[PDB]
């Protein structure tokens, strides 16, 4: 099968999105926090998948590997 | 000394940015490429550093680790 698997580092599972619009596919991650006396405040992260040129719009299937990978595929 | 490694996972060194204003450091990454099946056509990645509350603005040094890492310090 079609399958990509995204290491999404320290991004928290609940912190994730997965858009898909026209064969198209964005992982996303946002994360924030306090640091009141410094330090990384927040960060981000996107990445845009083109799916294989035949798979209809809309049509798509994520799901997170016991490793933590986020897995896409048709 | 303050210092902020970031680790900027498979991004090259020449698609990183640092940009530096009213004490935050946003670092930031951009990758694109062909990919005419498909695949991950593009990523990117943003980080913003709040910097100690006693450092000037715009004062800021940033370099490369031999192991490739961004040292973000005052």
């Amino acid at each position: 099968p079609w399958k990509v698997s995204v290491n999404v580092h320290s991004f928290k599972p609940e912190e994730l999105m997965v858009k898909t619009k026209d064969g198209y596919v964005e992982v996303s991650g946002k994360h924030e926090e306090k640091q009141q006396e410094g330090g990384i405040v927040s960060k981000n992260f996107t990445k845009k998948i083109q799916l294989p040129a035949e798979v209809d719009p809309v049509t798509v299937t994520s799901s997170l590997s016991p490793e933590g990978l986020l897995i896409i595929e048709a």
